[PDB]
């Protein structure tokens, strides 16, 4: 008895239905002795097989070619022979065999993902399961191949398969994989999978070009010629250590597929080698790399359907801008409302945002929340057709992967740099110069009485004039007028029509 | 009720999946009849025609659901598997 | 579910809000951690939105808790 | 590819017309069964399943298409009929 056959007792039941006359020893046949024990027929009625009254020799059964043969012992020619097939719904067995290969999966959103031509293909309107059924005919056994040519049978197998998928899986889970058209590459181990070996990772995107191990070598003339420019823009000097560390950290975050929204600023003089990296980025990553301008920065994403927002999904790196700042007069300033949502994991986003600008910009709206989103790396020291010809395709993959294996192992954490964030130094200084009233400052009335402080609503308050006279000595209004004028109206409270007070106390008194 | 949980769908039906998954608990001579999709559709049509009374879901306010069961806040007892089927 | 002051500031009826549709069967929703609204430059609380939150129909089962450092000011 | 030209179509089926036109070029024993519309639909369903790879059209930038063929500019010859099939 074979698992491909129907169940045993069902075969016994049909055998019983063949014989109109009742069987005597029907309970004595098991899965191991049916071929041996002859069947005892109590011929109340004439023999159902041959219509004669009774048989001198009992009948017997056997299993040839997956079929039960009913024959009479002694002289078999005196009784007619029946055949009972034992195979059950061959299409269900085909569906079992196809599903055992894990070629089709449920994507948890209502669609199905099909593994054909060494790739995972999305589709919502045209059927792909039937194409997989037609393609897998060769792997299936010989006798199962002929059925998969009729479209009706393929539709039946598809219907069977669709009913056995009750579990959902999530796509694009591993964040340390580089997809490729002919496989997937591992960052932490530096080895390439191809073909069926890449099936375990469910990557639905690719760089769009094949992987060539011949060029990926330790030493080559091309990479030798390229590494000079990178070494020249950032020399390996002790005074250029932290800047080089930030530079190495910011570039190699593009390969990682982690969800993150920490921006980085490329600040430096124009025509100083900063612009060379933008073409190498495209020549390295390829399809996943997308360049854009300030249109995302200016236009409101919430207002109207933005195709860029809908299409940026599953993009490793996005270059925010390519043109100099519009921070001067006559242009819309930088708005922080759009930068809040890009840091959040859900809009799912995967992009890394880098902004290169020759001069520091100004932010219209500002608070403490911007420290976790802004970082800057600066250049201190100091053809086009070659990159378009894909001449340096691997020479930059090697740089990124070597940086990733050198330092990008532990965690994808970007430390923000407040060292030279524009229009932030004065605010950072005033943060340590102004503190809000609290319970801890209430029992200090012995020291605050001489300052003229008054308790309004159980809060220590200060009028504007004292703060203005005690704050104007540290800085000149000529260079820092903008910040103070924009800050005064932000935090003004009116006790009445004539009383204006601020609930902030400078710490220098104590 | 599949995989020890109540599922909700409006576009992909699951009654056929339920019929496919119930085969083992049925009598043996009934199991082999459910392999053909046509018979599964017929059984689904019969089931749909045989439901006339409606029930309300999420009625008990003092139950804590979980992936593998439900927890009773009042008594601190965990019910898993078929024991949690009553609480919709 | 944790969120911020945007739901408080914005009127739910104005425009389609998917989150208001997806709040169905959410046991606890932390509202916001907003600072004082008495300071200049901050919009006051829209009292229209809070009225419909108490109503059983938006089924709702959320518990709303607002954490603030200091007391705000209503309109 | 019908009547020496490539044609798009989004609502009306064109594969059946292609089968009916190609009928002559097939062996003689295969010409009779292409007259039944059901068989033509079955053949269309079969052929829609063997196309898994995709191609891009209008890729060559140095050709002038014409009603009766395609003209090559870099050298100066005219390709007509089947010769123009390779250029989409």
């Amino acid at each position: 008895w074979e698992p491909g056959f129907i169940s045993f007792e069902d075969a016994i039941k049909r055998v019983s239905k063949i014989f109109i006359n009742s069987i005597i020893n029907f309970n004595d046949l098991d899965e191991n002795n049916f071929t041996t024990v002859p069947l005892v027929i109590d011929y109340v009625t004439p023999c159902a097989l041959c219509k004669k009254r009774s048989h001198k020799h009992p009948h017997q059964l056997s299993l040839e070619n997956g079929a039960i043969r009913i024959y009479k012992t002694g002289n078999p020619h005196s009784c007619k022979v029946k055949i009972v097939p034992l195979d059950g719904n061959k299409l269900f067995n085909i569906a079992q065999r196809i599903l055992d290969t894990n070629s089709v999966l449920l994507t948890e959103r209502g669609d199905h993902i099909v593994w054909i031509n060494n790739s995972w293909k999305f589709n919502s309107e045209e059927p792909l399961i039937t194409k997989l059924i037609l393609s897998i005919r060769h792997q299936l056994p010989k006798e199962y191949s002929s059925e998969l040519l009729c479209p009706r049978k393929r539709k039946t197998v598809e219907a069977n398969i669709r009913d056995m998928l009750v579990d959902s899986v999530e796509t694009d889970t591993y964040p340390d994989k580089l997809p490729f058209k002919n496989g997937v590459l591992d960052l932490v181990d530096g080895m390439f999978y191809s073909g069926d070996d890449a099936k375990k990772y469910t990557c639905t995107v690719s760089t769009g070009f094949k992987f060539d191990d011949t060029k990926f070598v330790e030493d080559s003339p091309e990479m030798e010629e390229l590494m000079n420019i990178i070494n020249d823009i950032q020399p390996l000097t002790d005074e250029n250590k932290k800047n080089r560390e930030l530079y190495e950290k910011t570039l190699s975050s593009c390969l990682c597929g982690a969800t993150k929204g920490c921006l980085t600023f490329f600040f430096g003089e124009t025509a100083t080698g900063k612009s060379t990296t933008k073409r190498l980025l495209k020549s390295a990553i390829g399809d996943l790399f997308v360049e854009t301008g300030q249109t995302i920065l200016t236009d409101v994403l919430d207002k109207g359907p933005n195709p860029f927002i809908a299409n940026m999904h599953l993009k490793r790196s996005v270059f925010c801008s390519e043109l100099p700042d519009f921070a001067c007069s006559g242009s819309k300033k930088i708005r922080s409302d759009n930068i809040k949502k890009l840091t959040e994991p859900c809009v799912r986003n995967h992009a890394t945002i880098i902004i290169d600008t020759n001069y520091k910009p100004v932010f219209d709206r500002i608070d403490n929340a911007l420290m976790r989103r802004i970082a800057v790396v600066r250049f201190r020291t100091h053809l086009d057709g070659k990159i378009q010809n894909n001449r340096y395709r691997f020479a930059f993959l090697y740089l990124l992967v070597k940086w990733y294996k050198k330092y990008h192992i532990p965690i994808m954490k970007l430390y923000p740099t407040p060292e030279e964030i524009p229009d932030f130094a004065f605010y950072l200084k005033i943060g340590t110069l102004l503190v809000s009233s609290s319970v801890k400052h209430i029992p200090l009335m012995t020291d605050l009485s001489k300052k003229g402080y008054i308790l309004y609503d159980n809060v220590v308050t200060l009028p504007l004039t004292t703060f203005q006279q005690k704050i104007s000595k540290y800085f000149n209004s000529r260079l820092f007028g903008h910040d103070i004028e924009s800050f005064i109206n932000r935090h003004k409270k009116f006790a009445n029509v004539s009383d204006e007070y601020l609930q902030y106390i400078f710490i220098e008194d104590i």
